[PDB]
């Protein structure tokens, strides 16, 4: 019943999501359904402002190893999925239910993750370089180790599974475009992901954004964080091309393509400052073709006077006549 309960979480922390890892092959759906429970129990954790970073720096650090805690849960957690916190033996128990050489990826992720997540929890993002050194930590390595699943089962050849800088690029694509996406509701949570090497030659504070004197800075910002982002396309569209079995190729492209579609409407979109911004993936082919269009939409709103004008051209230039 357990298991039952871990795919009920499931659908709980995801809104449409669940479908797509339910529909996964074999061994992968569990798997992965345990994986992203456990990492959404950990971003809970790192998300939780209620919490002091004197707490919180053990509880990161120590999250791989309360995977073998048959009792250890977590009962002060004030967010919004508190239940994987709450009830997370259910979830550890399953994850001691999968093959051995599952959890050996699961657990190295969540160590690593969690080194990470306490690195950057009091210290500001600086360097665009250190904007990818934690998108890494919280993204990166989650590609690593899907992809490392995915060769482990078989269902993905070996390559899958070695092309780390392959699998690191695809999970900084989606960390990136999100913490774009959410500045405010970050602002508003009380946390800060973006470079401030960057956000310094706009405006003095990162909140300076979220004030409505300052939008035309704010854009221009914004402007270059997404133009930062679609330098990952190229390994984005190496890696889901590589891809051999269906179910894992939907998996992986949906969130890639959906990511690109946000990037897109958020580009030049002051709205990005004032809230949340409203908005055939099954072979490769077709999800290039996806990708090349939204790319298109961008690059048809690049304002020719915005600071980062001729850098996001070029980089749109790069994608339309490479892969
Ligand atoms: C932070 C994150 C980007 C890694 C989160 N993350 C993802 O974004 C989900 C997508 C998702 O769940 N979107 C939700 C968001 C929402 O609720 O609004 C949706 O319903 O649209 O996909 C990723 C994900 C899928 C496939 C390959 C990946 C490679 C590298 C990094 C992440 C990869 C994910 C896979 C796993 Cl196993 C765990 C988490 C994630």
């Amino acid at each position: 019943n357990s298991l039952k309960t871990c795919y009920k979480y499931l659908n709980q922390t995801s809104r449409s999501f669940a479908a797509v890892i339910q529909a996964l092959d074999g061994e992968m759906r569990n798997a992965v359904c345990i994986f992203y429970l456990v990492l959404r129990a950990l971003d809970t954790l790192e998300d939780d402002m209620t919490i002091s970073v004197e707490k919180k720096v053990p509880l990161l650090h120590n999250f791989h190893s309360f995977l073998y805690q048959p009792d250890w849960r977590f009962m002060e957690s004030k967010e919004k999925d508190r239940q994987v916190l709450e009830d997370f033996p259910t979830i550890s128990l399953e994850f001691r239910n999968l093959a051995e050489k599952y959890q050996t990826v699961i657990a190295d992720i969540c160590r690593r993750m969690g080194i990470g997540m306490a690195e950057f929890l009091d210290k500001h993002v600086t360097s665009e370089q250190e904007w990818d050194k934690y998108c890494h930590y919280v993204a990166g390595l989650v590609g690593i180790g899907l992809s490392r699943l995915f060769s482990a089962s078989e269902f993905e050849d070996p390559l899958v599974g070695e092309d780390t800088e392959r699998a690191n690029s695809m999970g900084l694509f989606l960390q990136k475009t999100n913490i774009i996406r959410d500045y405010l509701e970050d602002q508003q949570g009380g946390r800060e992901f973006w470079p401030q090497e960057v956000w310094s030659r706009y405006v003095k504070k990162l909140g300076d954004f979220a004030k409505p004197e300052n939008i035309d800075l704010a854009v221009q910002c914004l402007n270059e964080l997404i133009t930062n982002a679609l330098h990952h396309i190229p390994d984005v569209i190496t890696y889901l091309s590589r891809l051999r079995n269906q179910s894992v190729f939907n998996f992986c492209a949906i969130p890639q393509v959906m990511a690109i579609a946000t990037l897109a409407a958020c580009y030049n979109n002051q709205q990005v400052f004032k809230g949340a911004v409203k908005i055939d993936a099954t072979n490769m082919p077709a999800v290039k073709a996806i990708i090349y269009q939204y790319m298109e939409e961008i690059y048809h709103r690049i304002p020719d006077s915005d600071p980062s004008s001729s850098k996001t051209r070029q980089i749109i230039s790069t994608i339309r006549t490479q892969n």
